């Protein structure tokens, strides 16, 4: 049971494990220090600003499939309650990878089959 | 300043083309691609960008419950440019999943000004 | 007696939810699934059923000429239940491709009657 | 060339080999002794009754995706004539697997290519 | 924030105190032993059956404003979480009075004004 | 001269059926199929053609930029014929991706003329 | 950037390498000597004639999914300029395979990434 809200281009994958949730976000063209990343309860926020293409006076853009929206974000409701203090994140090749350890109250315990 | 361009290829790869007096710049989005998995070639008025993107790597315990992210492993674009370039002098950077190619125009494609006596 | 429930997951797995005063019973159809390939977990008001179904196994001489049977190898459901259960006391049977889970309600989810003086 | 008729929920696969036909049927919730299984010529009949969910007086059904149809069957026309006396069947995990040896008159013989 | 569902005639008052909630219900014509009364979390259930007017063969009803519905109930969502084990109830003159002590987690603590 | 025929199977395999007085000829298109990967069987009034087609074989440097050509690896047709044949006497050629099967009619399927006294 | 024109049934694949282009064409029922194959610049021509099914007077066609069009061709614009003199071709199992070496002017040279 997930829920997604926000502005701009930011494709996302959500990966569930037994004791953690992983969120993968595409942020090409974004600098690492321009990413704001926070979480509480079952909710993760990704905030980013993407600097526009920088042309000279001689240069002109003759073609562009690339979005110009400078400010982008996603608020993501997760299927579990996480523990924010223990989360971590990498940012390589324009991809953000957030690891959110599940709270104990959200960690399912096994039931045996007879 | 929309010139005469042509685009062909496979997979997700947004592109910008920037024209200057003496060069052309191509910008390509390649998130999730490693630098050494990019093949980059050019001749005449044509530029080729070839890349492979490794899929999301999950454990046995992990499962994907949601994904907006394309799974196509192999992607490419062949791009016809409005000028003839000189390949030997081209260069490229790859930062934050963005490839930036600089292609100097061939001398026979640069505007030489004509002096008015 | 339709209470507040919520269902998420992948693949074919018909489900019934049965509420009693002190327990909840979940019934799941898992034909073609081996018992040891079922993962079954719960906490709070949530139950997870994870299973993998091995595909039809044909020889080289055999060919499939007709099939209404789903080929999805990996299936799951996450199920929000109308009560908080106590996982440690749950139990389950698997007969004829049907999984039956019994989840005792947590004491704070059972109706305690109030005596009228 | 196959043909299928019957009542109720019973997904089916048909597998052809050189000397036999295999029929796979999903019968979750059905007891083995409540399956009737017969065949003649090119036709196989699968008859089954599925006992409904058994609740107590305290228990109530608040949700159900599970079909309540008590009696179910399929009559299946097969692409070959089988020999019934030699057929066999297993029933594991709610799946019925019928093996029907082909009659000799239905067993194709090879033609060589020059 | 309250919510009410159920069948039949049963006027209700809800009274909030700092440490308890009182529910008042009109149940004229109902015997005390035919009242079912339970609670959990923020929810109270009142179940009752009202025996119909009992006439002889000579007697006939020529006028009646009185509801004939034999079985009646209310499910009541309360603005606080209660502690069921400590609740109590009286039934006098056809009026049920339920006292539901609030759980500690639902007991508001004071904030001082400077 | 459209007789009583019936066709079932998987994949691309155009077919012609030709009837003579004493034989039936079946023509099947199997481009890209090797001869030894064709399985060919018959009994009564029924002919089976089974084939596997190896996919286009590219190098690592090569890429497919356009393809109208089906990728289905395994293909078959079961064909009901308007006469009973005698399998033991059948024959077949495979040239230029075309299979040609000759199936002599069983004596009980050939028109015996009746002499008018 | 490719372009295809012509008459009749002839499924085609185009394969690009660094120094060559491969064209694959389906020509079942065509004899090798009835294939005309030429090229210049960025253009390849495939011309073929397919002899119709040859029946006796006793024989009759009762069913046919097979196209009767006797003469077929494709003109194919290729994404590179080829060198015709160096091309080659095989014809096995009704499949034509043309190998067209790229001209030097069409051979892309590498650009290094810093």
């Amino acid at each position: 049971g997930i829920q997604i809200s926000g502005k701009g281009f930011m494709p996302i994958s959500i990966i569930e494990g037994d004791q953690h949730i992983k969120v993968i976000a595409w942020l090409p063209g974004v600098n690492k220090e321009d990413i704001i990343l926070n979480a509480v309860g079952d909710t993760l926020e990704i905030r980013a600003k993407r600097s526009p293409l920088m042309i000279t006076e001689s240069e002109r853009i003759i073609y562009s499939e690339i979005p110009e929206e400078e400010e982008i974000y996603r608020t993501i409701k997760l299927p579990a309650t996480v523990k924010e203090e223990n989360a971590s994140a990498k940012f390589e090749n324009g991809v953000l990878s957030v690891i959110l350890p599940k709270a104990e109250s959200s960690i399912k315990k096994g039931i045996n089959i007879e």
